[PDB]
């Protein structure tokens, strides 16, 4: 019973590694110029903020018996950090440079603030509930982009901006982590990951629809 | 007792008043029905509304919150009506983009709702369940208020009450008042707060209607 | 006894005095409005949002909601009064009937709504859950206000000009945020510390930006 839970966690984590390779396309495009035209820099920053707070949830002081999420969000957050660090010097125009760096300062300092406030002001079991609520809120907030790109596919009647390799992996990742939180009976892990399972399932199905015809 | 009877009277009153609100888009859907076009109309609000009605309906049901059944009844009959609407629309939709958009959002709302209901009964044992489904529900209902506030804005800017009918505004004012009374009697915050907030909005709406209708 | 109290009251008073500059900040606009007698160039909503914030926080400050929260009621009270004065001047000096009606309607919504949530807070909730509720609502408000100065920082970074964003205002705001942060810190009240800690961060970033 335990073994299956742990295996599920490892599987979900390793699956997340695949989703993390998705933004490499714009990063290929940076050598010429890094804006990117038609695209906006902040989401990567946003994603890292999320991964930070979730990593906070993962740590043993906040919630006991919840080790693996700290692992996936940790390696994920670090890899994101690499992205923003790469962006800011290669940023186009000083204005963009300063904006992204500033927002980064905001994220790091703020996360330090909520980490500190969380560990100081809150005693168990409240601490877990709070950091949990914030984590679930972040994960749910993130889902906006896949829903939007789904909208774009419907509008264009074409998968012109939606890759399958990324999508299938994310579907598997949500299913796995949903199983993780469900088996662990921790709601904060289960719910958003289940919602992600739904959004991904819709993604795969609609992809079948527009790839077919 | 007098409290049981009053509670039922308030709940039912809210139900009957609300019925007008649910039947309000029947004119637009009749016009949609004519010439079988959804080109001119959208279309999405029925999804946002169905999601809301389901989550409040879940709250009403006896497993999550007991003795608040009339809420389940209004939200249920309401959800069926909205579902009929999105179905009529979804087949009568003009262009594949609109039809498939509505289909997708429908799958999204229904599966999502299933997820939150199931999680609610699974992960949560009483009374926290009631508190959770309550907060989610209250959040939804308060979120709905965006549209009438918006049309109040349109009325003020256009100095016209074209998009604000008194019959509807008054009826919804009454349902809000009634359910506000309902929660108030039940001493249920989750019922009282959003409908009370709605009572304020309906009151302002009726007032602005008075101000701008007179001339 | 411990050095809890001595720092505790002084932090609140000092923070309040530092805070005073922010409430007087838009008076320049009203000076420019008073000569103008228009309000065309300016809208209009921010004074209402700010009044809403100030009432929710003031309610939190009251002994009805929270015991031992004395200074907060004071600063938020002075704030609410000033904001109400602003809204009255804007609404009377309003440019166009549309603006006048927009503002009057929203003022009605805010005052009526706040009274509503006050009543519900004191009615439905018994301690300590009440303080937790009014705290959560207050915190959401205060954090919500923070969007606008961040917006002016965005405008400054994007537009090379450091127009708007006063150093006096920025320093005063950093100081008030920091002080009330210490107040929440000593009280071990999360709802007080967290938004003000965030304010200390935003003030720090702004201070950094004056060093263009
Ligand atoms: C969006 C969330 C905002 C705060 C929501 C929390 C409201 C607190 C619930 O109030 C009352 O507390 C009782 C316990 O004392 C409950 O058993 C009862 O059902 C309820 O009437």
């Amino acid at each position: 019973y335990d073994i299956s839970c742990f295996a599920a966690g490892l599987a979900g984590n390793i699956f997340a590694l695949a989703l993390f390779l998705s933004p490499v396309t714009t990063f290929k495009r940076i050598l010429k110029a890094k804006s990117t035209e038609r695209f906006d820099g902040l989401p990567y920053l946003f994603s890292l903020l999320n991964c930070l707070i979730c990593l906070w949830y993962g740590l043993p002081w906040v919630a006991d018996g919840r080790l693996l999420v700290a692992t996936v969000n940790g390696i994920g957050a670090v890899f994101q950090l690499a992205y923003i660090c790469l962006f800011i010097f290669y940023a186009d125009s000083r204005k963009t440079r300063m904006k992204i760096i500033g927002l980064l300062v905001l994220v790091v300092c703020g996360f330090a603030l909520v980490s500190h406030a969380s560990v100081f002001f809150f005693d168990q079991p409240l601490r877990q509930q709070f950091v949990g609520a914030v984590s679930m809120a972040s994960l749910i907030s993130m889902f906006a982009s896949p829903l939007a790109v789904m909208g774009v596919v419907i509008r264009s009647e074409s998968v012109e901006f939606m890759p399958f390799y990324l999508s299938l992996s994310t579907f598997l990742m949500s299913a796995s982590f949903a199983l993780y939180g469900l088996l662990l009976r921790d709601f904060f892990i289960y719910f958003p990951n289940g919602l992600g399972l739904i959004l991904g399932a819709m993604q795969l199905a609609l992809y079948a629809y527009y790839s077919s015809n």
